[PDB]
């Protein structure tokens, strides 16, 4: 394995998706 | 395994700890 951003349960992956938009946010303004 | 973001390269993972800096834009503004 080369390297991945561990949650640990359902609702904590769908938590960083979430965090993924946020993401966007420094890509837009 | 739960989930994990993964990445594939040492650059890789590094460039996700920046993509979570971002991230904090949207906590913060």
């Amino acid at each position: 394995e080369y390297f991945t951003l561990q949650i640990r349960g359902r609702e904590r992956f769908e938590k960083i998706r979430e965090y993924n938009e946020a993401l966007e946010l420094k890509d837009a303004q």
